[PDB]
This record gives structure tokens, sequence and C-alpha cells, in this order.
């Protein structure tokens, strides 16, 4: 069940431990099929160059049957939904997820982040939304769920960095969730069980969960405008 | 013999050119049935972010059947004996090593250096001290040797940064001896054959060496204050 | 063919994604003998400590077979042809790339690029200038590979930093040797030359000048540019 993980992070902040090869060995071995890496956003602490970024474009696209995606999670920088990802990081890259970290956007009143979270996901330039869900960062969730279905950005379901209630509200607004382990080492790679057992309790639609499987994802990406990968034909 | 190693760096330095998924592999391959990941103090030049030590929580207590300890290799900050590793830190971490490095504390006047040493040993905040036995810092050995038997902290026998004056003299004040590779790459782990033998040299006790056994050191560290971790019961 | 690549990078930087055991590991699968790792010089931006290639030295030198050389691809600093290798930095390593890359020497004038690179070469300190054909950093060509060739300077036949042809043809004139370098930043890529070697073949470029067609060709180069003998590498 789910063999897409799309939120991991490498060596590449020093809070994390585990390597490009490391992530594609322990998918090949879980039967994970397509992965992306994440790394934090190059405006906050611990994270990598923007070059991290620009150069994952000379990725190979599958590595033992798995496939990779480039990507990013972004940090969110302000009210007006701008994130620390360049014209040329965007080129680079395959997926973009945004979210809250402190360093970059401190936790503030309630209208204050669900603005900045709504700004983001209206932008255009998000696919999916980082752990909505963290009390550190109170938002208006049906605001919130609102405008993701509205743009078609995903919520994640989702440590250094309220299930239910989001889970209910993309169900109710009609949005799609994204399931990400937030691994920050490979031996956590595609496991998200904590939410699973919740999603079912509110009769969250299996329909509208991404990683079911990587042509549900790959479809997705390419309704958001991403030309589609040949390489990733066979999955 | 000695299936224990407690002092190994990662590519967190730049100095350092292996993971924690190399030293795991290198473990298997020679045997190491428990190890720790001792890198560098965040004070230091070229050392991760003291994030990179909280965050060591998460990481698999037992893979392929290896043992792994949460370690860092502190470095002693003033002559108060203090180092760089907060609360936080602490709360993350199975086990302390620290030691002079130059960045951090300019090797002084041998009072200076001793004072802060002794005074480290005395903190009650550390396990082991590293190659006390360097040349480029000089300090009142018989005596901290006695303290560290005092303070029940392990003096370390041991590229970048007087193994029998150590040997001999733990052996005399009744204190513990860590072997450790000081490894920068897995290649090296689990080797201190050239130590061992001047050990031999001065008979020193066989018991009281801690890596004869993972339990041996393990109980060391509860003794030392350390809760039991239940993954490690058996090994 | 071309069991030796000279020019590949590590996770010191974090614009590449691969650590030396990944590059090992790749070398066995893909045949190649004898690989160096030269990870960028520590003026340029997102590029390791100094200590990195200090303690470069405690590596082993063979490994499951392949033979495994301590380089660094240095940074030409200014037009005194100066790097940014110290001479402790030296002392741990056996292989020295140089070469521009934007944050530590912006392309200038043509006669810029041209007395930095040429000074370079003329220093002595340096084995290899890598990707000397880019576009982005105009040069005389064929002033350089006069001195690459005087000093015994190989020039690399070779995104994020990122003429070919004049290049090989110019080395091939002027006598020099060509070194062969993927410049990877991850190890799927390592010993893949395979865009440039057809044009070497067009011009008639001499093979016996290639440095990468055997590990004894290399090591009796670096050897030759003074280089003590590697006794682990005496089988290769
Ligand atoms: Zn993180
Ligand atoms: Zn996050
Ligand atoms: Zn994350
Ligand atoms: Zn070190
Ligand atoms: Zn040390
Ligand atoms: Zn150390
Ligand atoms: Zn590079
Ligand atoms: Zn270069
Ligand atoms: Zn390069």
């Amino acid at each position: 069940m789910y063999p897409v993980d799309l939120h991991m992070h490498t060596v590449a902040s020093t809070h994390a431990y585990s390597t490009l090869s490391d992530y594609i060995a322990q998918a090949k071995q879980k039967g994970i099929k397509l992965f992306a890496i994440t790394d934090h956003g190059p405006d906050m602490e611990d994270a990598p160059h923007h070059w991290h970024f620009i150069n994952m474009r000379i990725w190979p696209r599958v590595v033992d049957g798995v496939g990779i995606l480039r990507g990013i999670e972004a940090n969110i920088k302000n009210v007006d939904g701008e994130i620390d990802c360049s014209g040329k990081m965007f080129d680079s890259l395959d997926l973009i997820i945004a979210g809250f970290h402190e360093p970059v956007f401190a936790p503030h009143d309630k209208a204050t982040n669900t603005q900045a979270m709504i700004a983001t996901i209206a932008s255009g330039n998000v696919h999916i939304i980082s752990h909505p869900g963290n009390p550190k960062y109170e938002i208006d969730v049906k605001a919130v769920a609102e405008a993701a279905a509205k743009h078609q950005v995903a919520l994640e379901i989702n440590f250094l960095h309220n299930c239910r209630e989001v889970a209910a509200a993309v169900r109710d607004a009609g949005g799609w969730v994204a399931l990400g382990s937030d691994s920050h080492t490979a031996f956590t790679m595609g496991e998200f069980e904590e939410c699973l057992k919740i999603l079912d309790a509110v009769d969250f639609p299996p329909e509208r969960i991404l990683n079911v499987s990587p042509r549900r994802l790959l479809n997705f990406l390419e309704s958001r405008g991403m030309a589609p990968i040949a390489e990733f034909a066979d999955l």
C-alpha cells in the first residue's frame, strides 16, 4: 500500500543523515516504486546551498527499478505567499512542497499564518503544503483546505519541526491529500502509519490520496503543468 | 576481540568521509556489535549545526543486528570545564565524549589545560576523555587519571588532530579505559591494534576495558545515569 | 575503455550528491580501475573546508581492487595563476586539477582569462586544467595549449558550471596531454566521456597522449611531474 513517498531529507542538512543512494536502496527493499527528495529550501538554517537544487537536473530518473523525483521543501517566506525557490531552481525541479519552518517564518497570529499559507497555495507555484497540522502554526483549517482544493494543491498528512481536522477538512473541501514521511533518515522511508487510521475513521476517500500509485501522482503533477517523464512510463 | 567502537565521525564534518549507513555496513563486516557516532561539537570549525545532535533521537537503535549509540565528541570550551553541548543536545544523546581541539580551546599553559580537563572530568557531564595522551596539550597526567577514576570517566587510549603513560597510569589509578578509533572513514572502524599492544605491555587489567562487550559498556553508561535502552536488552 | 576517471565531486559540496563509498561501488561495477576525487577548492561557494583536503591522507589506497587518488579541483584565483590550495593541502594530495569557476574568478576579457590560465599552468603547481573549453571563459586556445605542452599540464576534454574540437586540435598540434574527466556530481556518470570521444577521433588526436588509457600511464605522468611512486598501486 502506498508505494510512493514524497517528502524526505538528505545529508544536505546536517540534521538529516542519509544520502540519495541510501534512499534508493531503502526504496528497493521496501518496494517503494517512486519517491522524491525534498531538501529544506536555502533560506532555512542548516539547509543546502541553492545550487543543491539547481544541479538535481543531473540525477538519473530510474535506479534499480525505482523512480526518482527532484523536489524541494521550500519555506513560506511571507504573507504574500513567496517561497525561497528561484526561477532557475523551479526549472530543475519536479515537485514543490512548501511549509512553515520557524527560522524563516516565525509562528504569528492565526490570521497571519492563514493568509501566508493561503497566499502560497494561491501562487500556483506549489504542489503540496507540508505538515499544515502543526500546532505550532495555528491556522483556519477549513479556509486553508478550501483554497488548496480550489488551486489543486495537496495537503500533507504527516519531530524536530491535528491529523483528524486536516483530513476531514480535505475530505469536505474536495482536495488531494499527500502522504509524506518527512524522513531524515532512510529508515523511516515510506512510513506514514500514524494517520492512515484516522483517514479511515473520517472516511477519507481512497481516490483522493495521491500516494496510491506512481501513476496517480505523476498524473497529478502533469495536471499541474509538468511535462510527462518518459522514463517513468512503466511505473 | 573488542566488538565495540565508541568514537567516529561522519560527513557532518567535511574532514570526515563516511555516512551512518557506511558505518553500519562496516560494523556488520567487521563483527562490531555496538558503536557510537560522535561527531565534532558545534563550536569547532567544520562541525555540524547543533540540530545534527538534537535530531539523532530519530535514529534506529538496531540495524542488521548492530546497536547504535548517539554520541558527540564535545570540545572543552573553558577553564570551568564547559563543553559545547546544550541541554537539548544532552537530551538527545547517549554518549558524551569530550576533548581538546585547537579551534575551540587553543592549547594554553599546562595549568590552563589541566584546570580545564580535570574540570571537564569533574563536571559529571562527560563519559570519556578523547586522546588525552596528545602531545599538543600538556597536562598533569597521573592526576588526570586519578580524577577520571574518582569521577567514573573513562580515558581514551588513542592524524589531523604517551599511550603507555596513560595505560600504566589508568591501571594504577583504578579507572576505565575506552578504545576508540576516531575513524574519519568507516575503513578504520574497530581498529585500535596500535595502542593495544602497549596495553599488554603494562599488563592492563582486562576487566577495566569498556570495549570487551556491549553489555559492559552499556552498564557503565547506566551507572553514569543513562536510562536503560530497551532495544539493546539482548546485546 | 578508459578505466581511469580523474574528476568528480562528493557531498562535500551540497550540489553534489555521492560519497566516497558510492564512487568505489560504481567504479567496481563499471570496470574503473583508478579514479580521483577532486572536490571544489575551499574559496568557492558550497565547497568544503580546507581540512577536507588535508585529511584525505587517511583514505585507503585500494578498495576491492580499485585504486583511489586524493585530488582537488582548485580554483584559479587571479591573473598571477594562484590557486586556493595551501602547502599543507598539497602535502596530502596526489592530483591537482585547477579551473575557472564564477564565484572565485569571474569571466572577463579574453586576455584576462588567458593570462590567468597560462600563469596557473606555468606555476608548476597543477596537473590538469579543467574544462578549458568552457564558452563562458573566452581564451586564446592555441596560446593555452602551447603553455600546457611546455609545462607538461594536461587539458581536460569536457551544466551548472557551463570549443571541444578547438581544444583537442590545439593540444594535438602543441603536442601536450589530454585528460578525460566526467566532472561527475553523482557516481551514476562516473567514467562517462562519450561526448568528446568521437571528436577526438575526428581530429586524429593521438591516443598515446590521452592520459586515461591505463592507470599506469596516468601514474607515470604524475611521477614525471614529481610525485613519489605510490607503492599500493604497483599492480594496477
Ligand atoms: Zn528537517
Ligand atoms: Zn517541514
Ligand atoms: Zn521536511
Ligand atoms: Zn576530526
Ligand atoms: Zn578529537
Ligand atoms: Zn574524534
Ligand atoms: Zn560543481
Ligand atoms: Zn569545474
Ligand atoms: Zn568539477
